[PDB]
């Protein structure tokens, strides 16, 4: 129960889904999981970049060449030491497999990295490039694993074990069941308080909400797909058992829906059904109504108040008469015999997925599919594992998709590179006419060093990827977190991928 998990400094969390490939030089894992075990050389925070396994660093005049100055006293979870070298092997065994990361720019400007003393590296760019440190401090990839774990030199292809630098470290594991995080008691820096943090995967809804209620689970926290295992009524119940708190972070993301350009066999690769359906989404009422009004509409992509966008690009307003007038345009109308929409003899249907572990995500799903009915389109909706949902949109086997974006250290940038990522929302903007000029805008974007001009960039691209209705944003997203009332220091950090374990604390 509750008392005894209190007494022996374990929290227990429910999740819907299990840790995965924990090598985190790829993206599969669990993201807090893996910042539960393993560490960039630095930090990015709400007061700018601060070190962690690098105590300094020095770039060079040209900006070209960084140079880190390492803590001496780091011990990877096997008692290899963390020294240069294993430094440069982690970064040039990411790089050996660097196709997986375009995403994040540094990765493409990687030159060498060379070991100056045991505890001094030097990483070469081929191009100055300011964001540098802040990729570096990303959960993923540069994050360091023990060589020791390495097959023949190398992580692309997996790891052998999974031994980080991190204040826990990764013990038992029962694949779909639970996953342990044990307290690094030769941890380097703030040792956890808790003894022992475990992953516990269940369903979401009342199995969730039972295992809380009677102390068998203690915890939980919106994952790192959005889903949040428990709806606000229970949420309702927990506090009202006097046992739990709720904290919510400030606002992190947009929750939107995903509509593929790219799928050639349906309507959703039309501009014209693209921009009607744009019309077909009520985010008001779904803001107010569905999410009880727990997140604020989202009327663009990134809010104004996201750094570097600063301006108002409201999107297509829910207006039926507007949706059926392009239906019309497009040839998809409907008879006097039925309310029905046709053309060239066949229904106007589309596949909408949803991760089944989101009660938010399933509800909007219906109230869409109920208002679909209503215009004579037949969405046909399909809840599934978020696993199953990411790789549909690596594949693009989707004509709709809810998603959302990727946060405070993401968003814009990264999130929009993204739009031009195999791994990433390609599959949707593949289809647009001027993709060719898009991709190209940007990665001009991001060279431009003066802040007025890339927002303007940035907002020229977000105009005609509006135009174009690959992405309805919905609401804003915020990260959530159960915890025992005497649950001291649970507290929020920019990411909405990691939480602060080895700080909190009972009583
Ligand atoms: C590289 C790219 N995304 C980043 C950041 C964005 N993460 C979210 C959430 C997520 C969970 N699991 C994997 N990505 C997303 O891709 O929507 C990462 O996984 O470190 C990816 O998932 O491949
Ligand atoms: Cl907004
Ligand atoms: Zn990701």
């Amino acid at each position: 129960g509750l008392e005894e998990k209190k007494e022996n400094k374990q929290l227990t969390y429910t999740t819907v889904k299990d840790i995965g490939d924990m090598n985190p030089h790829v993206y599969g894992g669990s993201m807090s999981a893996e910042s539960m075990i393993y560490e960039p050389l630095v930090r990015n925070t709400k007061d700018g970049i601060k070190p962690l396994l690098a105590k300094k660093w020095d770039v060079s005049e040209d900006g070209k060449t960084y140079t880190f100055h390492l803590r001496d006293d780091v011990k990877f979870h096997d008692g290899t030491p963390f020294d240069a070298d294993a430094v440069k092997k982690n970064i040039d065994a990411v790089q050996e497999n660097k196709k997986l990361h375009s995403w994040l720019k540094i990765s493409t400007l990687i030159d060498n990295v060379k070991v100056k003393d045991k505890y001094t590296v030097e990483l070469n760019l081929k191009e100055a490039y300011q964001p540098a440190l802040a990729e570096l401090a990303m959960p993923r990839p540069y994050v360091f694993v023990s060589p020791k774990d390495f097959k023949n030199g190398t992580t692309k292809d997996g790891v052998k074990k999974f031994d980080g630098t991190g204040p826990f470290k990764l013990g038992e594991h029962k694949k779909d069941e639970s996953a342990d995080f044990n307290k690094n008691d030769q941890y380097w820096g703030e040792k956890s308080k808790l003894n022992k943090v475990q992953a516990k995967v269940m369903p979401a809804g009342e199995t969730a909400f039972l295992s809380m209620k009677k102390g068998e689970t203690n915890f939980a926290f919106t994952d790192d797909r959005g889903t949040d295992s428990l709806d606000k009524d229970s949420l309702k119940q927990l506090k009202d058992t006097g046992d739990y708190q709720v904290k919510r972070s400030q606002p992190m993301n947009t929750k939107m829906l995903v509509v593929n350009s790219g799928k050639k066999d349906n309507a959703v690769s039309d501009k014209t059904v693209r921009q009607a359906i744009g019309h077909m989404v009520n985010r008001d009422k779904i803001a107010k109504e569905i999410l009880d009004g727990q997140e604020k509409p989202a009327t663009q992509l990134f809010a104004k108040n996201v750094t570097d966008i600063n301006f108002d690009m409201p999107t297509r307003k829910y207006d039926l008469k507007k949706a059926e007038s392009l239906l019309d345009e497009a040839g998809w109308k409907k008879g006097k015999d039925s309310d029905v929409r046709q053309k060239d003899g066949k229904n106007l249907e589309m596949a909408m997925y949803y991760d089944k572990g989101s009660s938010s995500q399933k509800e909007q799903a219906e109230y869409l599919q109920a208002e679909f009915k209503k215009m004579g389109i037949k969405l046909n909706i399909n809840g599934e594992t978020s696993d199953k949902i990411a790789e549909r949109r690596t594949s693009g086997d989707y004509d709709l998709m809810f998603n959302q974006t990727w946060g405070l250290l993401y968003d814009p940038q990264s999130t929009i590179a993204a739009f031009k990522a195999k791994n990433g929302y390609e599959s949707a903007t593949s289809g647009i006419e001027n993709k060719d000029k898009i991709y190209n805008s940007i990665d001009d974007a991001f060279k431009i060093q003066n802040g007025k001009e890339r927002s303007d960039a940035y907002k020229n691209i977000l105009k005609q990827i509006d135009d174009e209705g690959i992405f309805i944003p919905i609401s804003h997203g915020s990260m959530t977190v159960v915890a025992p009332k005497d649950l001291e220091k649970v507290s929020f950090t920019q990411s909405q991928y990691e939480l602060p374990f080895n700080e909190m604390q009972y009583k």
